[PDB]
């Protein structure tokens, strides 16, 4: 018989920041020392690796606002 | 027989901050040492990974609102 | 039979941010000391590897807001 | 009237190491954070001072035997 | 009246090592993060400062044997 | 009347080693970070300072033995 | 609804003096001494000050009536 | 509804002063000494201040009468 | 909505002096002496300073009759 | 009848004195006030006089030893 | 009768003084005052006078040391 | 009869004094305020005279030292 799908999905969203004043942030590590040794790894698929890493991050945005979306239709 | 489907979301939203300031953030890990030794890692799907990791991280997002949403239909 | 697929994802949205200033950031590394040393590694599909590290990283947009979007339709 | 001293000490002493081997010894310091907040120094006779340091030291003498003698004689 | 003084130290001595091998020795200091702050220094006679210091010493003499002696008459 | 001083201090005396091999010697600093801060110095008489020194020693030396005498006669 | 404010202050005053003469006035200041010691001063906001002052006045006025008024409404 | 504001301050007023005559005023410091020591001075905002002053002031006027009036509405 | 403000101030005020004679005023300062010593001087908004002065001042106004007066009307 | 007088007076003496180091001293007078009010000053042979003085002195002297003497003979 | 007189004074005498060193001294006067009223001033012999001094004296001499004498005869 | 006089002093005598060093001296007067007032000043013999004086005086002989004599014969 017949098949009919329809999607629509609808959105009217609005994500929002104020903020007066960002500042005066302080972050302070020493610098520093690392170390790998290795023999075998074995990543097949998708796989995110970190080893040894030794990261330091400084991350201030003014909005830093996120809006994600994901739509999927399969048949 | 004739299959009809529908699929309407409606969504009318607001993800919403207000701040009159921020600041004098402080933050103070001492540097580091990291050693990582490997003989056999076998990571096959979608694996994520961490090792030996030192991280630090300082985030301060004057908004840092999220919406996320998934919308799936499977037939 | 006959099938008819509408997909008709309508979207007004809006990510938005104000600031006021963003200033006075201070991130303090040293330099540092990394060494690493491997045989086998066998990274074969979509992989993402970081190995001994030393990452310092300042990030500082006036927005950095983020909207982001999929959208599937497979038969 | 008549004085006499006579002074005399006699040594006749060893100090003595064997050792195998001085190895695989790992002095790997883990970073570290110091502050120091002051007014004034006012440093106004044989002071020895050390502020704020960090400071790491690895001392693997093969030997190291010390032997201090003092003769003092005085009238 | 005569004063009559003999002053005779006799010293054989021996100070001595024996290593069969000095080796495979590390030192890997993890960096560091030091702060100093003042207003005023004043520093009158003899002072010995360090202020702030990062250091690292390493020191692996094959032999390093001390010996230390004074003499010392005084009339 | 008569003064006579006699001063004879004999010394056979031997500070001695004997070391294998001297080898394999890591000195890795992970660097650092250090900061002073000061309105003013005012150093006038025999000051030794140091500040702000990040400093890194290797010292290997295949005797390093030290003997040390000092002789003195006042009068 | 409606609001009516009516403000009417009325005034009517004499601030008066009558001498039959101001004067044979002496200020004759014995000299004096004064001596002040500090290490930093650090003075932020709104300070009024005087340090180690000698300040002399003579003030003689003729009459040296004074009226001060204030009229304040706020809605 | 209707907002109404009648501001109607009425003054007469006088400040008078008769004088049969301001004179024969002898203001004759006899000197003085003042000293003053410091190191550093950090005025950030609205500071009025003296120091070490040794300032004389005679002031002798014929009137010497004030009348001050603010008049102020906030809406 | 329907507003008035209606602002009348009415003054007939007077500062009124009369003297038979302004005179004969001596102003004699026997010197002085002034000292001020410092590092450092950091003036940064609206500051009136005065250091080490040795000020002497006369006044004689026939008058001096002040009358100040300040209106503000803010919407 | 014949008269002999025979006057001889013999003087051997020292006046001393032994110092090491004189100094550190402040004389740091308060200011002052004096007054004197008189009609006839009639002063008639070797009158020494001081009226209304205000006087400060000073005297180090390295010595200062004094010695007086008087030697008179009348017939 | 026959009249004889010797008159013959000895002296062997010795004011003496030894100092290491002289210094660091002060003297600050703070002003002052000083007043004085008279009507007839006579002085007839050998006056010595001061009237109304603001004498201010600093007096270090080196040695400073004095030796006075008076020898008189008189027929 | 025969007068015979023999007047014969005889001195050797030493006014000594020794210093290392003169020196870091200090004289600073606050001014002062003086007055005198008088009508006749009659002065008729020797008279020394010193009226309303203000003196500041510094004296730092390097010896200073003073022998003073008087010798008088009268018949």
């Amino acid at each position: 018989g017949s098949v009919q799908i329809v999607y629509k999905p609808v959105d009217l969203s609005k994500v929002t920041s104020k903020c007066g004043s960002l500042g005066n942030i302080h972050h302070k590590p020493g610098g520093g020392q690392v170390e790998v040794k290795s023999e075998k790894l074995d990543f097949k698929d998708r796989v995110q690796s970190k080893i040894g890493s030794l990261d330091n991050i400084t991350h201030v945005p003014g909005g830093g606002n996120k809006k994600i979306e994901t739509h999927k239709l399969t048949f």
